[PDB]
């Protein structure tokens, strides 16, 4: 009889999205202007050959906007985090294991009030935050902010990295689709808290880094078998979710978790190595220009590296570099910021499908591995 | 998409194909470990702590624990003998080669019990509660097997004992919503993260101290065997359930500090257990009731011989349902989410050694329970299979 409950446990459709909500610390620094705020509240306006430095670093981020949480004030009564190295991982959870919930419970809730069915039919939570790491973790913690059931299923990713917005949806995928009737809440939450860090003195994967991340948080709720005789409308379809790791890159980028936060680094090997290792995932998941992108904005040397290699013109990235200048890399969080705005703009348009009039499409995730997320998305109509 | 959608998709349920398990090889003698555990932290004239530790020690009800931190170990990085020292960075250098390493030990033998190459491996779910690092340890443990670039890996940090029944309800989805996948559980839990000097005011280190203890797990996971390459089942999952017990969450804590992982474990987790078991047990039975909770076998997450009997109070079960998982808590301690691994292998084991009907001492349907930070209750219900 359990071959008997695996058919009537199991869904049959594949698993779609029916939901995305957003969220940001609502303090936005503008790029041209960050380099100043950066150094003064670290007081450091004296060192001005590198104060260029980090402008020069900021500009060619093509970031424009970034909302975050550590404002003037913060840092003003912290000032462990202004310390180069300063033991400060302690005051660092204080504030992410708080933080950490609440802005992923703020945009869990936008998408909850967009699908619109009751909590209670909220079976499944996956919340992936880079930083904040705790007992229990911010998966219960959000879910007892938002009041779910307590027999939530739930799944927490720690320290994970950008990539980690592929892996939740892959992760929802089998969720969705193994189980009838489920509806899984994925939230991720990204807070610049755990990798802060002063001006450089052999550290300017920090100032790298201090230009490049910025805040927010975003929950969709990923559903197989839609049910519009409700109200339920999917956007995308996940036809398959893969992984793999670049062979030749431990090192690539790589992040420790010290006593003084988390020290991540960067090297200028990523975007060549994604580049040259990109087309492999997607001849295994066609016309590139055929296709609607959602790539993981991690930086805009790996944007043009993945561009120039798919011989994509710049219309593919459109979504992508405008949720890059609009907010700078948010970790795990930004593909779904530029999944939500190709779908919105698909529907404002009058678009033929959800996916720019596309009808199949493909999402990446890139983080330390280096790991590359592979989604192939399904397109919907539009009414 | 309907069509790839049925045509990628496993048929049966998620059933364990092999289990491996490895420790740390130094051992470590509960009766002898107040003796060591206060020489090797400069505190052998505390004849009155000793004692203390002593009492803790006996009443965990352990007989021995494996332990990765040894004398000459601790005598390298002596941060860690100091209490509350900076001691992060020094437990993470040990933690991040260590977690990976110990669980290839485990995995490994899953795979040879398995039978199959490495290259058939689909999926990865790696767990541990110490060490985060980035690329995780799910990463550095796929390198150090030689898996396959494309294997779809999970890594769960600083999840806490219940994580054990994480890992097989995430396993039970991966493998049946793919048709062929074939999952690698591994569970690694290092006492070195929470490796803390005699406090007589901390009673939870103290407690941590006499109670966890070092080991690894891996399971092979797989829908729909195939008997003639080898694959041999040993237990069908049927429902994989989550619960956190309300108004619960300060029961036991769990804090990464610079001084390494600060826990709590406070005295009303038995009780706080044991008046909601059942509500985990209906949750996850789904629709069906069970009139007699000794009509199926049972592997509890050893956390502590006080809560050990007050579940088997609750629930009215013969000692014979604990046999296994009082086994493992004696011989190795509280392993963390890799203790009901353990207990599962000696249960399938030791029902093919007396020759029982199925692989859960001659019952057919049985239950698996994590207990965790939340507090959190991971409740499966298994399928024992016959000869
Ligand atoms: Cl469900
Ligand atoms: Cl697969």
């Amino acid at each position: 009889s359990v071959d008997q409950i695996r058919k009537a446990q199991r869904a049959n459709g594949p698993a779609t999205v029916l939901a995305i909500g957003t969220a940001n610390p609502p303090t936005s620094f503008y790029q041209a202007d960050y380099p100043d705020f950066y150094f003064r509240v670290t007081k450091n306006q004296h060192m001005t050959e590198l104060k260029d430095k980090f402008k020069r670093i900021c500009e060619k981020t093509t970031i424009k906007k970034r909302h975050l949480y550590l404002t003037e004030d913060r840092l003003n009564q912290h000032p462990n985090l202004l310390e180069y190295m300063a033991p400060s991982l302690n005051t660092r959870q204080d504030m992410l294991v708080v933080e950490i919930p609440k802005l992923g419970k703020e945009a869990a809730m936008k998408a909850i009030k967009e699908w619109g069915q009751p909590k209670s039919r909220i079976t499944h939570l996956i919340f992936c935050s880079t930083n904040g790491v705790d007992m229990p973790g911010a998966d219960y913690e959000c879910a007892k902010l938002l009041g779910l059931s307590s027999s939530v299923k739930r799944v927490m990713l720690y320290q994970q990295g950008c990539h980690a917005g592929g892996s939740v949806l892959r992760i929802a995928k089998d969720l969705a689709e193994n189980n009838k009737g489920a509806r899984i809440l994925t939230v991720n939450s990204e807070i610049t808290i755990g990798i802060f860090h002063s001006p450089d003195e052999t550290y300017f994967d920090g100032m790298v880094g201090q230009a490049l991340f910025g805040d927010g948080a975003s929950a969709t709720i990923v559903g197989a078998d839609p049910d519009k005789e409700i109200g339920e409308r999917p956007i995308f379809e996940m036809v398959s979710a893969a992984q793999e790791f670049i062979p030749n890159s431990d090192g690539a980028v790589d992040g420790h978790l010290t006593e003084a936060g988390l020290v991540y680094h960067i090297h200028k090997d990523v975007p060549g190595l994604i580049s040259k290792n990109i087309e492999k995932s997607l001849v295994e998941a066609s016309d590139w220009n055929s296709l609607f992108w959602i790539v993981h904005p991690g930086g805009p040397a790996i944007l043009n590296a993945v561009e120039a290699k798919l011989h994509l013109k710049k219309e593919k990235m459109a979504d992508t570099r405008y949720v890059l200048s609009e907010y700078g890399n948010m970790s795990s969080v930004s593909i779904f910021f530029i999944m939500d705005k190709l779908r919105k703009r698909s529907l404002e348009e009058g678009k033929s499908t959800t996916g720019d009039g596309f009808e199949w499409g493909v999402l990446f995730g890139f983080g330390p591995g280096l790991t590359v997320e592979t989604i192939v998305l399904h397109a919907l109509q539009t009414s």
